[PDB]
C-alpha cells in the first residue's frame, strides 16, 4: 500500500518459487501487493490465486 488502498503491478519476466511460500508467476500478469514491507528489505507480498507470498518485486513493474 504504502500510498493508497489499492496497489497493482505488472511482471516483466517470469519467476519461480523455491520455496513454498514463494511466489511464482510468468511476465505478463497484474499482481496484488498485500505488503511493500515483510521484515527483508526488497521483498514484496502479493497475492496471486488465492495464495499469498514474497518475492523481489524486480520481475513486476508497479504503476505508482
Amino acid at each position: 500500500g504504502a500510498m493508497g488502498a489499492k496497489e497493482y503491478c505488472r511482471t516483466l519476466f517470469p519467476y519461480t518459487g523455491t520455496n513454498e511460500d514463494e511466489l511464482t508467476f510468468r511476465e505478463g500478469e497484474i499482481i496484488h501487493l498485500i505488503s511493500k514491507e515483510t521484515g527483508e528489505a526488497g521483498w514484496w507480498k502479493g497475492e496471486l490465486n488465492g495464495k499469498e507470498g514474497v518475492f523481489p518485486d524486480n520481475f513486476a513493474v508497479q504503476i505508482s
